[PDB]
């Protein structure tokens, strides 16, 4: 696979997170690389892909969950984040 | 077993949570493989199965925990996730 | 003592939570089980036993928090949990 | 000292905490032998003592906090309580 | 340095309370021993000296925060805390 | 790199914080040294530089978050902290 763009969709729940994660990786052709647990109840979902893949991801994955649960936060591409940042990306998420 | 649908209901309460989790199980053939502590205070179940068996489930769990502590946040069935999907996704819950 | 039905007082605040375990073990024969944090400020208690005493525990935790701190959230009883469900119940507490 | 009463401070801030924490130690004699996190911002304050120390401690322990930070939650007292509740009891907090 | 007054402020968010944590240390000779993270979003910040030099940091250190992202919850001083509380006061921080 | 001034900004949702993180780092010369959960949803980043380059993160940080997820929670420049507070100031993030 190996794109560097990266989605992001930031929810109130881990229930709409997952609906999420999985319509976005049906979506194009993401890594889902993490969920994490934010505190205060928002999760994230984070994939990476080439640009179009994670551009449609998102997409995808925000009217997916907008209504499940207690909702969508953010849904947000960085096309190409810096390397600088991806000292806090995850690689994998822990299973 | 071995089904691979999925069940969700997210909480607010872990109460809550531990009777949908067991009206779950008791409703259809599904195996309980995670509960999940969010933060901020929803707490998550998660039961696999096949897809007749899990959409009774949640049906019950539903109905179930509506009333209970502070009460039901969403109820929700992915018939078939992704493989990336089911790196976030736990194998049996931690006792 | 080894009945099987469930217990379980739910608050915010673990000071309510403690009079709520102290009542609950003071009413009837029960053994406290668990006492967890769930984040975001609930706190849940725990305890097993026969049916008739487990009954007795909870409506006596009950109104014994109810106006201690911040409050009760739910007070409720499974007489008998699936074994499913018994992967996520605690076996004692952790001091 | 070796009372076994139990009293007890919840907060809103760790600020308010460690007031309460010392005005009790000042107030009687007990023995400080909890500070607990709940999550959701509530922290919790423990001490033993005889009854008539532990009775002291928590009066003088709540107007000392009643106006700092975010405030008091609430103040509480088992004179004694059961064996099974001391099992998630502390007996001497973490620094 | 050694002095065993403690200065204290909670803040609501880390940006505050790093702000606190720095212009208390600016003020007077405190010894910045500890930033802890209380849940459900207030952070403290804690600083040991004597009195004077403790009274003048937390001053300093209030009105530099006070509008300061979600700002200021308490700041307090206990010129003089009993043995009892120092069993949950950090020597240093963690980093 | 190695200048010591500290840029920080903090946010409500790590999908704010991400955004926030990448747009610094193409701003001016910062490190990203940090990433924090502060628990209760706030997340606080943190880079380091020389001053007119942290200068420059920060507003650029600033505007590019503060309508992504649930917003921008304060942003703030401390041009030179003391070494009392380094200590609890991290040197590079955890991935």
């Amino acid at each position: 696979v190996t794109g560097i763009a990266l989605g992001m969709i930031e929810t109130r729940g881990l229930v709409p997170a997952i609906e999420a994660a999985d319509a976005m990786t049906k979506a194009a052709e993401v890594r889902l690389v993490g969920r994490q647990f934010v505190g205060g109840g928002y999760v994230t979902v984070l994939v990476r892909g080439e640009t179009g893949a994670v551009n449609a991801a998102v997409r995808a994955g925000a009217d997916a969950c907008e209504r499940v649960g207690d909702g969508l936060v953010a849904a947000h591409i960085i096309a190409r984040v810096h390397s600088e940042v991806e000292n806090i990306l995850p690689k994998a998420p822990e299973a």
